[PDB]
């Protein structure tokens, strides 16, 4: 009964930085062929997809960049996809690949938690080595130039949950800010099985509402609290597994490639009705913005 709208594929689990609070860690090193990626991203384009969201791991690791760039292109011009999207650390992101792949992606949302190098520092976002603002406006102004909606996404932890970003994310004026309470997934950044330990950045709920309500003039501004978020996605993991979170780990379903879409998203654990509670559904494809 579930129709998969919208769907983030996590194709690869490594990354480049250490997030303290990391919920979806390096666990394999696998990665489907990309013949292989694109018959999954088909079944489910058959089965009623609308909206693809490339995420990991980090997404620009997978052969520099151009993995992701042919899947968004596939998506665009050959499944004529609504929506394709991105969420990326941004570190790995060069011009280069907007010249090449910018007209084919609608949103590309960059992961930026704190405007404030010690507390990126603290997090594990990097190693300071960039200027972390100049990197974000440079990657703002390319989504400007060719022409591709910009995002932003921040984990609320004990590190930032005082912090004032109203300028700051005005100033990169996206269409879209995406502000999470972090997030406990048992396996990758709680218990022992876990690469990451997650406990020591969670905040409670009425912290994360004073962080809400602190930025009620953002207009872009939409919220996730733990209940929000948990079960409200379609997640693909790298083998092509919906990944059910009720249970508070990521259990792996069958694969769609062996399986089947209708099989498999049986077992995916995910809540319709909190999708569109939060805002799941809206405005995502560029050519119906104003940029
Ligand atoms: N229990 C969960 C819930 C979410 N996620 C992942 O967290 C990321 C959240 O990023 P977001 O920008 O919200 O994803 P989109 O699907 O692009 O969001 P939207 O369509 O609402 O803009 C996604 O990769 C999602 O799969 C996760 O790993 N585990
Ligand atoms: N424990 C947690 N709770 C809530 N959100 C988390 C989380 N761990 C990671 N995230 C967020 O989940 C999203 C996908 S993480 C993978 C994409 C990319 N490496 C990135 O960081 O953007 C990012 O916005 C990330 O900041
Ligand atoms: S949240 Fe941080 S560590 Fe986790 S995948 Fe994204 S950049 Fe990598
Ligand atoms: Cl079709
Ligand atoms: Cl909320």
């Amino acid at each position: 009964r579930t129709t998969p709208v919208s769907v983030n594929y996590h194709f690869t689990r490594q990354c480049n930085y250490k997030c303290g609070f990391c919920f979806h860690t390096a666990k394999t090193s696998f990665v489907l062929p990309l013949e292989e990626a694109k018959r999954g991203l088909l079944l489910l384009k058959q089965a009623g997809l609308e909206k693809i969201n490339f995420s990991g791991g980090e997404p620009f690791l997978q052969d520099r960049g151009e993995y992701l760039g042919k899947l968004v292109r596939f998506c665009k011009e050959e499944l004529a996809l609504p929506s394709v999207s991105i969420v990326s650390n941004g570190s790995l992101i060069r011009e280069r690949w907007f010249k090449d792949y910018g007209e084919y992606l609608d949103i590309l949302a960059i992961s930026c938690d704190s405007f404030d190098e010690q507390v990126n520092a603290l997090i594990g976002r990097g190693q300071g080595k960039k200027n972390h603002v100049e990197n974000l406006q440079k990657l703002r102004r390319w989504c400007r130039d060719y022409k591709v909606a910009f995002k932003i996404n921040s984990v609320i932890n004990r590190f930032n949950v005082d912090e004032d970003m109203n300028e700051h994310i005005k100033a990169l004026s996206p269409v879209r800010w995406k502000v999470f309470q972090c997030l406990l997934i048992e396996g990758e950044n709680s218990g022992a099985d876990a690469l990451r330990a997650a406990e020591r950045f969670l905040i409670s709920n009425e912290e994360f509402e004073t962080f809400l309500e602190r930025h009620k003039e953002v207009s872009c501004l939409v919220p996730e609290s733990n209940q929000k978020m948990k079960d409200s996605y379609l997640i693909l993991d790298e083998y092509m597994r919906f990944l059910n979170c009720t249970g508070g780990r990521k259990d792996p379903s069958k694969s769609i490639l062996d399986v089947g879409v209708e099989e498999a998203i049986k077992f995916s654990g995910f809540d319709e009705k909190m999708f569109l509670k939060r805002g799941g559904k809206y405005v995502w494809s560029k050519a119906d913005l104003k940029l």
